[PDB]
């Protein structure tokens, strides 16, 4: 008959966080690149010596590319060394920023 409780009765333990800033945004923008017909390889060791790399996006429109590092101080190193010396591939002087737009690199939309 009736009951004054359901039967799934109570298990486990919490352990949800409040709030935490577990991490920042990091994608760096390669824009004028060349148009030779490469493997992502090439462009992506521009930022491999500069530190590890998670995802990447390649745009063959207007010659452009997107590649999310491990860390923002990898990323923004690879920035001031082109500030203070222009980044130069297969013989084309690349774009070098990092992204206030782009915080990580995802393929489709973040909603289901």
């Amino acid at each position: 008959g009736s009951s004054g409780s359901s039967g799934k009765k109570p298990e486990g333990k919490p352990d949800q966080k409040f709030d935490q800033k577990q991490e920042l945004g990091r994608v760096i923008h390669l824009s004028n690149l060349p148009h030779s017909g490469y493997s992502d390889s090439a462009v992506l060791k521009l930022a491999e010596p500069y530190g590890k790399i998670k995802n990447y996006i390649l745009m063959r429109m207007k010659s452009q590319a997107f590649i999310e590092m491990e860390t923002r101080e990898d990323a923004m190193a690879m920035v001031d060394h082109c500030l203070k010396k222009a980044l130069w591939f297969q013989g084309r002087c690349v774009k070098v920023d990092l992204s206030e737009k782009y915080k990580k690199l995802v393929s489709g939309p973040s909603s289901g």
